[PDB]
Protein backbone atom coordinates (compact mmCIF):
# COMPACT_ATOMS: atom_id res chain seq x y z
CA UNK A 1 0.00 0.00 0.00
CA UNK A 2 3.02 2.30 -0.38
CA UNK A 3 2.06 3.53 -3.88
CA UNK A 4 -1.68 3.42 -3.13
CA UNK A 5 -2.19 7.17 -3.51
CA UNK A 6 -0.38 7.72 -6.84
CA UNK A 7 -2.71 9.29 -9.41
CA UNK A 8 -1.43 9.98 -12.93
CA UNK A 9 -3.59 11.88 -15.42
CA UNK A 10 -4.19 11.06 -19.08
CA UNK A 11 -2.62 14.40 -20.00
CA UNK A 12 0.61 13.28 -18.27
CA UNK A 13 0.74 10.06 -20.25
CA UNK A 14 0.08 11.97 -23.49
CA UNK A 15 2.90 14.38 -22.65
CA UNK A 16 5.39 11.51 -22.31
CA UNK A 17 4.67 10.58 -25.93
CA UNK A 18 4.93 14.19 -27.19
CA UNK A 19 8.26 14.57 -25.36
CA UNK A 20 9.64 11.19 -26.47
CA UNK A 21 9.91 9.75 -22.95
CA UNK A 22 8.90 6.21 -23.90
CA UNK A 23 11.71 4.00 -22.55
CA UNK A 24 9.10 1.33 -21.71
CA UNK A 25 8.85 0.46 -25.41
CA UNK A 26 10.79 -2.63 -26.49
CA UNK A 27 11.74 -2.45 -30.21
CA UNK A 28 12.46 -6.16 -30.51
CA UNK A 29 9.39 -7.14 -28.51
CA UNK A 30 8.84 -9.13 -25.35
CA UNK A 31 11.23 -12.04 -25.14
CA UNK A 32 9.08 -14.09 -22.77
CA UNK A 33 6.16 -13.77 -25.17
CA UNK A 34 8.43 -14.72 -28.05
CA UNK A 35 9.51 -17.86 -26.20
CA UNK A 36 5.98 -19.01 -25.38
CA UNK A 37 4.17 -17.66 -28.42
CA UNK A 38 3.91 -21.00 -30.26
CA UNK A 39 2.50 -22.76 -27.22
CA UNK A 40 -0.17 -20.14 -26.45
CA UNK A 41 -1.43 -20.24 -30.04
CA UNK A 42 -1.15 -24.00 -30.52
CA UNK A 43 -4.27 -25.40 -32.18
CA UNK A 44 -5.90 -21.99 -32.50
CA UNK A 45 -6.75 -19.87 -35.54
CA UNK A 46 -8.50 -16.56 -36.10
CA UNK A 47 -8.49 -15.54 -32.43
CA UNK A 48 -9.46 -12.10 -31.32
CA UNK A 49 -6.65 -10.63 -29.20
CA UNK A 50 -6.87 -7.49 -27.04
CA UNK A 51 -3.95 -5.26 -26.02
CA UNK A 52 -4.86 -2.87 -23.20
CA UNK A 53 -2.78 0.36 -23.05
CA UNK A 54 -0.96 -0.88 -26.15
CA UNK A 55 1.33 2.10 -26.92
CA UNK A 56 3.07 1.02 -30.14
CA UNK A 57 3.77 -2.58 -29.06
CA UNK A 58 5.37 -4.53 -31.93
CA UNK A 59 3.73 -7.65 -30.53
CA UNK A 60 0.49 -6.56 -32.11
CA UNK A 61 1.99 -7.27 -35.54
CA UNK A 62 3.19 -10.72 -34.38
CA UNK A 63 -0.42 -11.73 -33.77
CA UNK A 64 -1.81 -10.07 -36.92
CA UNK A 65 0.88 -11.74 -39.04
CA UNK A 66 -0.29 -15.11 -37.68
CA UNK A 67 -3.88 -14.58 -38.79
CA UNK A 68 -5.40 -13.31 -35.56
CA UNK A 69 -7.49 -10.10 -35.28
CA UNK A 70 -5.99 -7.48 -32.97
CA UNK A 71 -7.65 -4.68 -31.01
CA UNK A 72 -5.83 -2.23 -28.79
CA UNK A 73 -6.63 0.82 -26.69
CA UNK A 74 -4.26 3.71 -26.19
CA UNK A 75 -4.91 7.28 -25.08
CA UNK A 76 -2.06 8.76 -27.19
CA UNK A 77 -2.91 9.47 -30.82
CA UNK A 78 0.82 10.05 -31.37
CA UNK A 79 1.64 6.57 -30.10
CA UNK A 80 -0.93 5.01 -32.41
CA UNK A 81 0.32 6.92 -35.45
CA UNK A 82 3.89 5.90 -34.56
CA UNK A 83 2.78 2.24 -34.55
CA UNK A 84 1.36 2.43 -38.07
CA UNK A 85 4.38 4.40 -39.33
CA UNK A 86 6.95 1.97 -37.85
CA UNK A 87 5.14 -1.20 -38.95
CA UNK A 88 4.77 0.38 -42.37
CA UNK A 89 0.97 0.01 -42.40
CA UNK A 90 -1.61 2.30 -43.98
CA UNK A 91 -4.76 3.05 -41.99
CA UNK A 92 -7.99 5.07 -41.99
CA UNK A 93 -10.03 6.61 -39.15
CA UNK A 94 -13.58 6.30 -37.74
CA UNK A 95 -15.36 7.98 -34.85
CA UNK A 96 -16.05 6.12 -31.64
CA UNK A 97 -19.66 7.34 -31.60
CA UNK A 98 -20.31 6.56 -27.91
CA UNK A 99 -17.42 8.78 -26.70
CA UNK A 100 -17.62 12.14 -28.55
CA UNK A 101 -14.32 13.47 -29.81
CA UNK A 102 -12.49 10.13 -30.00
CA UNK A 103 -11.44 7.86 -32.87
CA UNK A 104 -10.52 4.31 -33.75
CA UNK A 105 -7.60 3.79 -36.17
CA UNK A 106 -8.06 0.80 -38.47
CA UNK A 107 -5.36 -0.81 -40.59
CA UNK A 108 -6.16 -1.24 -44.29
CA UNK A 109 -5.30 -4.94 -43.87
CA UNK A 110 -8.38 -5.18 -41.68
CA UNK A 111 -6.46 -7.03 -38.93
CA UNK A 112 -5.66 -4.25 -36.41
CA UNK A 113 -7.94 -1.62 -34.83
CA UNK A 114 -6.58 0.83 -32.25
CA UNK A 115 -9.06 2.74 -30.08
CA UNK A 116 -7.78 6.16 -29.11
CA UNK A 117 -9.60 6.66 -25.82
CA UNK A 118 -9.36 5.59 -22.18
CA UNK A 119 -9.54 1.94 -21.25
CA UNK A 120 -12.23 3.05 -18.78
CA UNK A 121 -14.45 4.22 -21.70
CA UNK A 122 -14.62 0.73 -23.25
CA UNK A 123 -17.61 -0.63 -21.31
CA UNK A 124 -19.71 2.00 -23.08
CA UNK A 125 -18.57 0.84 -26.54
CA UNK A 126 -19.39 -2.24 -28.60
CA UNK A 127 -15.79 -3.50 -28.65
CA UNK A 128 -17.08 -7.00 -27.87
CA UNK A 129 -15.36 -10.17 -26.53
CA UNK A 130 -11.83 -11.54 -26.84
CA UNK A 131 -10.22 -15.00 -26.74
CA UNK A 132 -6.88 -13.68 -25.59
CA UNK A 133 -5.44 -10.66 -23.82
CA UNK A 134 -1.77 -9.57 -23.80
CA UNK A 135 -1.23 -7.31 -20.80
CA UNK A 136 2.23 -5.81 -20.39
CA UNK A 137 2.95 -2.30 -19.19
CA UNK A 138 -0.84 -2.08 -18.77
CA UNK A 139 -2.08 -3.43 -15.43
CA UNK A 140 1.20 -2.01 -14.06
CA UNK A 141 0.67 1.46 -15.56
CA UNK A 142 -2.83 1.89 -14.16
CA UNK A 143 -3.23 4.12 -11.06
CA UNK A 144 -3.18 1.73 -8.05
CA UNK A 145 -6.63 2.74 -6.88
CA UNK A 146 -8.04 2.05 -10.38
CA UNK A 147 -6.95 -1.58 -10.46
CA UNK A 148 -10.22 -3.10 -9.33
CA UNK A 149 -12.13 -1.15 -11.96
CA UNK A 150 -9.46 -2.17 -14.49
CA UNK A 151 -9.87 -5.85 -13.55
CA UNK A 152 -13.67 -5.61 -13.71
CA UNK A 153 -13.32 -3.94 -17.12
CA UNK A 154 -11.05 -6.69 -18.44
CA UNK A 155 -13.48 -9.41 -17.31
CA UNK A 156 -16.33 -7.83 -19.28
CA UNK A 157 -14.14 -8.15 -22.40
CA UNK A 158 -13.44 -11.88 -22.00
CA UNK A 159 -15.25 -14.76 -23.63
CA UNK A 160 -16.27 -18.01 -21.90
CA UNK A 161 -12.85 -19.58 -22.38
CA UNK A 162 -9.87 -17.25 -22.53
CA UNK A 163 -6.12 -16.92 -21.99
CA UNK A 164 -5.13 -13.78 -20.16
CA UNK A 165 -1.36 -13.30 -20.47
CA UNK A 166 -0.09 -10.89 -17.88
CA UNK A 167 3.33 -9.42 -17.22
CA UNK A 168 4.14 -7.67 -13.95
CA UNK A 169 7.34 -6.31 -12.44
CA UNK A 170 8.86 -7.16 -9.08
CA UNK A 171 10.91 -4.51 -7.28
CA UNK A 172 10.96 -2.72 -3.88
CA UNK A 173 8.02 -0.22 -3.96
CA UNK A 174 9.62 2.07 -1.38
CA UNK A 175 12.49 2.84 -3.78
CA UNK A 176 10.39 3.84 -6.81
CA UNK A 177 6.86 5.37 -6.66
CA UNK A 178 5.87 4.16 -10.14
CA UNK A 179 4.91 3.99 -12.91
CA UNK A 180 5.21 1.17 -13.63
CA UNK A 181 3.64 0.31 -10.28
CA UNK A 182 4.29 -2.71 -8.10
CA UNK A 183 1.61 -5.40 -8.43
CA UNK A 184 2.44 -8.32 -6.10
CA UNK A 185 1.17 -11.89 -6.37
CA UNK A 186 -1.36 -11.21 -3.60
CA UNK A 187 -2.85 -8.28 -5.57
CA UNK A 188 -3.19 -10.52 -8.65
CA UNK A 189 -5.00 -13.15 -6.54
CA UNK A 190 -7.27 -10.41 -5.13
CA UNK A 191 -8.13 -8.97 -8.55
CA UNK A 192 -8.37 -12.20 -10.59
CA UNK A 193 -8.37 -15.18 -8.16
CA UNK A 194 -12.14 -15.66 -7.91
CA UNK A 195 -12.66 -16.06 -11.68
CA UNK A 196 -9.28 -17.41 -12.84
CA UNK A 197 -6.91 -20.28 -12.49
CA UNK A 198 -3.50 -18.62 -11.96
CA UNK A 199 -0.21 -19.98 -13.35
CA UNK A 200 3.15 -18.21 -13.03
CA UNK A 201 5.05 -19.41 -16.10
CA UNK A 202 8.25 -17.44 -15.82
CA UNK A 203 10.28 -15.15 -13.54
CA UNK A 204 13.45 -13.67 -15.02
CA UNK A 205 15.90 -10.84 -14.28
CA UNK A 206 14.76 -7.79 -16.29
CA UNK A 207 17.08 -5.17 -14.84
CA UNK A 208 18.64 -2.93 -17.51
CA UNK A 209 20.93 0.08 -17.17
CA UNK A 210 17.98 2.46 -17.69
CA UNK A 211 16.42 1.13 -14.47
CA UNK A 212 19.08 2.80 -12.33
CA UNK A 213 17.20 6.05 -12.96
CA UNK A 214 14.34 4.50 -10.94
CA UNK A 215 16.52 4.22 -7.85
CA UNK A 216 16.29 0.43 -7.68
CA UNK A 217 19.07 -2.11 -8.03
CA UNK A 218 16.90 -5.19 -8.60
CA UNK A 219 14.13 -5.87 -11.14
CA UNK A 220 12.33 -9.11 -12.05
CA UNK A 221 9.61 -9.76 -14.60
CA UNK A 222 6.93 -12.39 -14.05
CA UNK A 223 4.69 -13.81 -16.74
CA UNK A 224 1.31 -15.16 -15.67
CA UNK A 225 -1.23 -17.17 -17.60
CA UNK A 226 -4.76 -16.74 -16.31
CA UNK A 227 -7.56 -18.94 -17.64
CA UNK A 228 -11.18 -19.66 -16.76
CA UNK A 229 -11.20 -21.21 -13.28
N1 LIG B 1 -6.40 5.12 -18.85
C1 LIG B 1 -5.74 4.85 -19.98
N2 LIG B 1 -6.40 4.41 -21.09
C2 LIG B 1 -5.78 4.14 -22.26
N3 LIG B 1 -4.42 4.28 -22.39
C3 LIG B 1 -3.73 4.68 -21.29
C4 LIG B 1 -4.30 4.97 -20.08
N4 LIG B 1 -3.30 5.33 -19.15
C5 LIG B 1 -2.21 5.22 -19.80
N5 LIG B 1 -2.33 4.82 -21.11
C6 LIG B 1 -1.36 4.56 -21.99
O1 LIG B 1 -0.71 3.36 -21.40
C7 LIG B 1 0.54 3.10 -22.02
C8 LIG B 1 1.41 2.45 -20.84
S1 LIG B 1 3.10 2.18 -21.28
C9 LIG B 1 2.60 1.18 -22.69
C10 LIG B 1 3.39 0.04 -23.20
C11 LIG B 1 2.90 -0.98 -24.20
N6 LIG B 1 1.75 -1.80 -23.63
C12 LIG B 1 4.23 -1.83 -24.31
O2 LIG B 1 4.25 -3.01 -23.86
O3 LIG B 1 5.21 -1.16 -24.88
C13 LIG B 1 1.03 4.44 -22.50
O4 LIG B 1 1.22 4.42 -23.90
C14 LIG B 1 -0.10 5.45 -22.07
O5 LIG B 1 -0.22 6.48 -23.02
Amino acid sequence: EVQKNQVLTLEEWQDKWVNGKTAFHQEQGHQLLKKHLDTFLKGKSGLRVFFPLCGKAVEMKWFADRGHSVVGVEISELGIQEFFTEQNLSYSEEPITEIPGTKVFKSSSGNISLYCCSIFDLPRTNIGKFDMIWDRGALVAINPGDRKCYADTMFSLLGKKFQYLLCVLSYDPTKHPGPPFYVPHAEIERLFGKICNIRCLEKVDAFEERHKSWGIDCLFEKLYLLTEK
